[PDB]
């Protein structure tokens, strides 16, 4: 349901940023951003987009502003 991405760009993280990157995978409702730790929390609508994100990362890392970020599960 909920994903965590860490190691965000030191300058260039918005709630809209994270949405744009992950929208092609599913319906994103709530996105929560805390810049103090350079991380954010996306709340995915269905559990199937989660397996879709994860199976994609085993070959190509997701990149925002050119920096690849690290995705973490509960």
């Amino acid at each position: 349901s909920v994903l965590l991405i860490t190691e965000l760009p030191e300058d260039g993280c918005t709630e809209e940023d994270v949405r744009k990157l992950f929208q092609p995978f599913g319906k994103v409702n709530d996105v929560l951003i805390v810049p103090y730790r350079k991380e954010a929390y996306l709340e995915m609508e269905f559990k199937e987009a989660i397996t879709a994100i994860m199976k994609y990362i085993e070959t190509t890392p997701l990149t925002i502003k050119g920096k690849s970020v690290k995705i973490c599960v509960p």
